[PDB]
């Protein structure tokens, strides 16, 4: 039982210095964690904490490996901190909100978790952008909803469009003005293949969430109010700032839509006040401590509500002695969600427990099944049972209200809806009728369908899709520009502006960027292979756009999720464990 071990230095503390523990070369990474929690004697929740190991540019998710396996010795510095650090996350609607993001996951997983928080479906089309208001929580599950279960006092407007700028600063803001001034934005993309710390992003940094791939999948005006609003608002701010130009009569339909959607963003009523129950309800649980617990989807469970108390099971023969939960509803907090034309009959109950409120979302089928349960839960929350005369006098109130069942249910705005070159060339008077004239076609549109057509008309523009990486090319001086564009990749004479070479993506054979020469090489069927080198923008985000767009457009048929992550990393090169 002889050891003769070495000593390691492990940091802590919002700053960077803590303490030193003693381990062998044979020590387990997970064992070093326990030795480092005892060596400080703090009262925290390290559930998310991990180690950093700067010198070799990566951490240790492998909790079990030997310390000699990573090659670590007493030499190189160690950092014990959290994996989730707060970030500023600038939105594409020119607002911002503070959230915690994963520095430990590779960026494509980090952005996916961010969009997952922000109700942004299909996160493969978005990415984080480098530098040139509510805090966070934890969810960790497939997908949950009431509006987006954000239940707190902070509900910021990222789903509703932002008011239009005053025409004062719409001209004072920086504009594109030419190519090679347009290629700067795409020089700030982060590599969505390495973690967030391999990119040099520290604790308080700012990050931008822009749409990266101009190939949008299943734009549903019902499923994604946040994904739609942010996309539309990225498009307008590429029109109002001349990042993508349109024609004189298209700015009119663009301006007419911005007015119509903004006019409707500026505008049932559950205004109400004050023996067993056995049914098959559909239950949705929420762990108070969800850091190590996922939840399944809406589970259909056999619920029993007796005298006050509620238990639920999965079958009647598995009752009553073997429940899944048992709640002291003698507490409080039942809030409803009823959409008679949508058949949503959901009740939220916040059950105060010593460990933490157990959040459960019950959902019934008919108005009559719903009226019985919510009346029982609203009186159980008041102490009384279903044996009160007011319980039947509360069920009456519900069904009486649930009788209506779906048969009958200007201000002269600015000229700031148009780009700056249309307000210096047009007086603010003769485009106002032309906006209102072209507005009559879209006045019959809903907020999401009118937003959708703004993106549909933005998709029709002749230069929709191009990303402009100005990089040198194969046999040419003058270092012309490239541009990406999902289904193509072109070449432009930088100053002339003409399109010299138009290579198609479908004729592209399998070639990838690699070398010491820092130059990309693509093969292109019929052995016509083009090569170019990075001029001042970058060389890996070009290979990320190419493989990225190739990942897109070849997804699942209708329900395009569950994408192969070992394939996305494959389309940006190199495999990892």
């Amino acid at each position: 039982s002889s050891w003769e071990l070495r000593v390691f230095v492990g940091e802590e503390d919002p700053e960077a210095e803590s303490v030193t523990l003693r381990v062998t070369g044979e020590s387990h990474i997970g064992g070093v964690l326990l030795k480092i929690v005892e060596q400080i004697n703090r009262k925290q929740d390290w559930s998310d904490h991990a180690i950093w190991w700067e010198q070799k540019r990566q951490w240790l998710l492998q909790t079990h490996w030997t310390l000699d396996k990573y090659g670590i010795l007493a030499d190189a510095r160690l950092f014990f901190g959290p994996q989730h650090r707060p970030v500023i996350l600038r939105l594409p609607n020119r607002r911002a909100l503070r959230l915690r993001a994963s520095f430990s996951q590779p960026l494509f997983q980090a952005v996916a978790a961010i969009c997952r928080l922000l109700s942004i479906r299909h996160p493969e089309e978005l990415s984080l952008l480098r530098a040139p208001v509510a805090p966070a929580l934890f969810r960790g599950m497939p997908a949950h909803f009431s509006d987006s279960a954000q239940t707190e006092a902070c509900y910021h407007m990222l789903s509703r469009p932002q008011p239009p700028p005053d025409p004062l600063l719409l001209q004072r803001l920086p504009r594109p003005s030419s190519l090679s001034d347009k290629t700067q934005l795409h020089s700030r993309w982060l590599d969505s293949s390495r973690c967030l710390m391999q990119q040099g992003i520290k604790a308080g940094d700012a990050l931008w969430l822009r749409f990266k791939y101009y190939s949008f999948f299943d734009l549903d005006p019902k499923t994604d109010p946040v994904r739609l609003t942010q996309l539309y608002e990225q498009a307008r701010w590429d029109l109002l700032l001349e990042e993508i130009d349109c024609t004189e009569e298209e700015m009119m339909v663009f301006a007419a839509l911005q007015y119509h959607i903004n006019k409707l963003s500026q505008s049932x009523x559950x205004x109400x006040x004050x023996p067993e129950l056995k049914d098959h309800l559909r239950i949705f649980r929420i762990p108070r401590r969800p850091r190590k617990l996922t939840l399944k989807g809406y589970r259909q469970h056999w619920v029993v509500f007796k005298e006050t108390t509620l238990s639920y099971y999965k079958s009647q023969d598995e009752a009553p002695g073997d429940p899944i939960q048992q709640l002291n509803l003698k507490g409080c907090e039942v809030v409803p969600d009823v959409n008679v034309s949508g058949q949503k009959f959901c009740i939220k109950l916040l059950v105060p427990s010593p460990e933490g409120m157990s959040e459960i979302y019950l959902r019934c089928q008919d108005e009559q099944q719903y009226a019985r349960w919510m009346a029982g839960c609203r009186l159980a929350s008041k102490g009384r049972t279903m044996a009160d005369s007011s319980y039947t006098s509360e069920v009456q109130a519900i069904l009486a209200f649930l009788s209506l069942q779906r048969t009958g249910s200007e201000g002269l705005n600015p000229y700031g809806l148009v780009a700056p070159r249309f307000q210096r060339k047009f007086k603010a008077k003769q485009l106002t009728p032309r906006i209102l004239e072209a507005h009559q076609n879209v006045a019959q549109l809903s907020l999401a369908e009118a937003q959708l057509r703004f993106i549909q008309a933005w998709q029709s523009l002749p230069d929709f899709g191009i990303s402009y990486v100005m990089v040198r090319f194969k046999g040419s001086r003058k270092d012309e520009i490239l541009g990406i564009a999902n289904n193509r990749l072109i070449r432009i004479d930088l100053a002339v502006g003409d399109v010299v070479k138009t290579w198609r993506f479908s004729n592209m054979r399998q070639w990838n960027v690699n070398w010491d020469i820092r130059q990309v090489a693509i093969e292109f069927d019929e052995h016509i292979n083009v090569a170019f080198s990075c001029v001042s923008a970058s060389c890996r985000i070009v290979h990320e756009y190419i493989g990225g767009y190739i990942f897109l457009s070849t997804r699942e048929r209708a329900r395009g999720e569950e994408l192969d992550e070992d394939l996305f990393l494959q389309l940006t090169g190199g495999h990892e464990a």
